[PDB]
């Protein structure tokens, strides 16, 4: 069943002297004077309009809902008479509060209608009758998913700042009967911010609208609610308004709120006091309350890990992230590359045990043992890594498959120590792959290098989307005429599998095929294998114009930023130290009294920016 | 330790009746009756305001300093009194001529201070009151490197030229105490016009700029210092601000400055007087003081070997360098192709000579010893130019990779002959190999035939950088797979070097792996060389995509003048003539008499510009 639409002057109701279609189709068109007699039917036979009679069958839609939604000149001159007849009626659920109670509208008061029907008349006539404000509406539509919905935040207030109607807002700040708790919340747990940076994309346009909202809310909740801190409250998932637009990466909201600067009245609700500025350079204490890896729930690990999407690697660039990452890399450097050297010569030993195994007797037992200790340490590090981060690979697995490999590689070798200790053979085979693996592996370590990095995750940038989507269809071509091959000179090719690699590595160029000359049946196999060539010739060939189509639209300086963000990564999780020795974490910045007395620990970067200095310039 | 920031209110200050805190807290501020007492105070306890008390611990920083750096309105009524003060109390080491002593801030003293702050109106009070204008600032941050700097010649005037700042140079310029002496000279030897050049970037709008305060400034030294000549002074490298804006790579200023032209008064420092027009064409002479090969240090030698830049090639194709060039390569294009069919004989006679020596005798005997001779020649024609150009290499190798190819080939085919007068065999390798380099290294040549070199250039083109970034990672999937085989194979792939070289020649096409069915574990190789092909296609694929984004960008046009440097390079290097016989180098251009009297040489071009001619028809 579909849900039923909230107003249709066409597909008039349902339904699961005065009946419910003449009272809709009064105050529909609007007119006052027809509801006269209504009350009197009430008193007759003690109906209460939210009874059942009146409202809808599915929704418990009510009338005024009906009204506001049918207006002119943003006005529907029948509802006070509503209110007055309602409070005149004894009612003991008011009506004004009323709400859907359907799956889909769950929660949809009226109110929360004149809000979005721009109408602050009717506002007014409505909360100056006992109307609540409070009433979080927590329907499916209303909640952000693929497809048809709009996602405010559940609450009148909250759908005012995210649609921009700022007269209402002060009205619902500043009225003796009912304010609204600017410090309010949804069932999810978010309040007005956390919305305001739900709906925003990284269009211009609503990202000045959002951020325009944002400053006035937060200078109102200053004046109004000065001693609560609106900002720093977080939600049923544990996280803040920045935090969240991190996470469901929203950035140009991000990047304000990071750097935002305020001067005079409304100073200490800023994050970037200018300290000094000289010329073209301007160094100004940023503060990094909520961004330090040494909180539990780090703005840097969501960024990191937590996140998907693609403009997230855009999020690191900016400043202060930079600059405070660019720290952390030159102080962990040296244990960087350590891990590099120690890792490096587990390869040579392994490389020397694998090229001499079939007192040297000692030299290579030690060895072999020695190679089991790496491998099952090794897999202790990277399982440890999996545990903290569980879901990961499903976020960024193109820049996690190294972590899987590591770990691959110590189960392998390590299921190879324990068979080379057993009788059975396949321990070489198992060995020398993870020697394999391990030397390519060997490139995790590309990063630090700071060019090799840059260049090499072009090498990462070829996607492999393309195989996922390819290899179906090239199985299919090969497996088809494979099998047609074996069944047409069965009575080589004898064993299908067989035949199945000789046409990969035809293919490729590593093994050649076999035309069978003696088989009755020639001139078939020639055409065949004709067919085969020239549609995996195509069919690599459109594999490399879906791969050409990347560069040609022009993009650029990508890499910079994902070279910064695989580093990031790195130092962010060794950060934790190796899960044998915990470490100990080293706070960041220093604290300094600017506010007043409040206190916020800060970092202080020095950033030149010659053509904006002239730019400013007369 | 970081260094201390110059102004923060908020990180107040280090340490390393009136104290040090009241003093800056009333200072910062800026009332003055706070100060009252003061004075009484130092003659009390005979302190200075410069000793260890009020200044900076480390910096050495003053009050001053604190006062200027907070302003209001531009303007800190509290600063005469400071003056009024340090000047009752008789201090021996002036207050206003304090610089700072750390190694960051080094001579930072006030007045480049209200100089950046833009101030008129301090500077007055300051320098009408004993300040000195030549207190040279040679901190590091005022060094120009890489990172937070900010380099502007290490001198108030020429802080301001650098700053747009008109209005304070006319009065640094004017004022009877202390004027500055426009020809000054900072630590390195710059003067303000080196820094104008050193901060420059291609970027148009700083071009402007620069440009408008170099014609300016220009103008006003020569109304003050008529009788010096600010332009042709040098500075501890021994350059000149055109060839200082030539190395470091600044272009649109140093087209500006080699084609500027000013009529009327301040004809004579001018360098291109326009001699007679005729609709389209414009005939003008052009000075060439200090750009001709004739001089110990042109402007030619420093673009074509000293400078490191990309937008070098793109410094010679204007005027009227392109002119000049052309000139002197109608001279000695003969030379040169003799040179040419020199060479190429010494290459005829080791070619024939390696073709039969396995009256015949004589005769080869000669073209032996006569190869010995040649390679001799060559090697010390190649020896004295790296003598000369040590460095180069280092600077462009693209322009000059053939000059280490000669080299090489003289000393590969000189160790042959000594080793052919031994009893050893590798004297043939050796000799075939210098025959092979000697036939390739014939196209140092390409260039005279003034198309093939334009043609040849794209196959320079295609960078080899990315072969030095890549050549790594395939090194890696080939070397550890290599491992893997000949240890699964251990009990051909015997020797490790010659398996890798199999694999190599296979990913080329040359050579045909082999995968022996023999072999226990032949699945296992078969897969593991699909993976080796896999990777390595995928590796080629990246190589080719990150060749291919080059051209796509649309860029245009540049490979001519990429000729026209090359060219330049070789006719400028053979100007000095072959060592042996030492050349006389040619005057150009004629010396005219136009100013009023100033002589200069010139060299007269025709250039026609049909489309600008029209532009200037009405």
């Amino acid at each position: 069943q579909e849900p039923p639409p909230m107003e249709s002057p066409f597909q008039r109701e349902d339904r699961n002297r005065f009946d419910r279609d003449r009272l809709f189709s009064v105050v529909s068109r609007g007119v006052p004077e027809e509801l006269t007699g209504l009350l009197e039917y009430l008193r007759w036979n003690s109906k209460y309009l939210t009874d059942s009679a009146y409202t809808e069958g599915s929704t418990g839609k009510t009338c005024l809902m009906k009204a506001v939604l049918n207006l002119q000149d943003g006005v529907n001159a029948c509802i006070m008479p509503l209110l007055q007849i309602d409070k005149d009626s004894g009612n003991p659920k008011l009506l004004v509060n009323a709400q859907c109670t359907d799956e889909f509208y769950q929660g949809h008061s009226a109110l929360h209608i004149a809000i979005e029907k721009r109408s602050l008349q009717c506002v007014k006539l409505l909360v100056e009758n006992g109307a609540d404000v409070h009433l979080r509406a927590c329907g499916r539509f209303f909640q952000k998913h693929q497809g048809t919905c709009f996602y405010f935040g559940e609450l009148p207030l909250s759908l005012a700042a995210c649609t921009k109607q700022w007269d209402v807002v002060t009205y619902l700040l500043e009225n003796p009967h009912q304010p609204a708790s600017l410090e309010a919340t949804d069932s999810l747990g978010n309040t007005v911010l956390h919305a305001l940076v739900m709906i925003a994309d990284n269009s211009p346009e609503n990202s000045a609208l959002v951020i325009h909202m944002y400053d006035g809310l937060l200078q109102m909740g200053a004046r109004l609610c000065p001693t609560v801190q609106l900002e720093e409250i977080s939600n049923h998932q544990g996280l803040t308004p920045l935090k969240l637009a991190a996470k469901e990466g929203k950035i140009e909201i991000f990047r304000h709120i990071l750097q935002r600067e305020f001067s005079g009245p409304y100073q200490p609700l800023s994050r970037k006091f200018t300290e000094w500025c000289y010329g073209p350079v301007r160094v100004s204490l940023y503060d990094l309350s909520s961004v330090d890896s040494w909180e539990k729930n780090s703005v840097l690990e969501i960024i990191a890990f937590h996140c998907k999407s693609p403009n997230r690697h855009r999020m690191v660039v900016l400043e202060p992230l930079n600059k405070l990452l660019q720290e952390k890399w030159d102080r962990l450097v040296s244990r960087f590359f350590f891990n590099f050297a120690c890792y490096l010569v587990y390869m040579f030993i392994f490389t020397v045990v694998a090229y001499h195994q079939p007192f040297g007797e000692s030299m290579l037992l030690l060895g072999h043992i020695l190679i089991l200790l790496g491998g099952i340490y090794l897999l202790l590090g990277q399982l440890w890594y999996f545990w903290r981060r569980r879901l990961f690979i499903w976020i960024s697995f193109m820049d996690s498959y190294f972590e899987i490999l590591f770990l691959l590689q110590a189960l392998l070798t390590v299921l190879s120590q324990v068979l080379r200790f057993m009788e059975t053979e396949w321990y070489l085979p198992l060995l020398v792959l993870s020697l394999v693996l391990g030397w390519l592996n060997l490139l995790y370590y590309t990063r630090g290098f700071q060019h090799t990095g840059i260049y090499s995750v072009m090498i990462q940038k070829v996607i492999l989307r393309d195989l996922l989507r390819f290899l179906l269809v090239y199985l299919v071509f090969l497996f088809g005429f494979a099998v047609a091959l074996v069944s047409l000179s069965r009575e080589p090719y004898r064993s299908i599998l067989d035949a199945s690699l000789e046409l990969f590595k035809f293919t490729i160029g590593m093994g050649e095929l076999a035309f069978q000359e003696q088989l009755r049946f020639r001139g078939v196999v020639l055409l065949l294998l004709l067919a085969y060539v020239l549609l995996t010739y195509v069919l690599l060939l459109n594999m490399l114009i879906a791969l050409m189509s990347e560069t040609v639209n022009h993009v650029a300086d990508n890499s910079w930023s994902i070279w910064k963000l695989q580093k990031a990564i790195s130092v962010l999780e060794m950060e934790n130290g190796y899960w044998w020795c915990r470490r100990k974490k080293h706070r960041e910045g220093r604290l300094l009294k600017v506010g007043t007395p409040d206190e916020r620990w800060c970092f202080r970067v020095e950033e030149v920016n010659w053509a904006a200095w002239e730019k400013t310039l007369p």
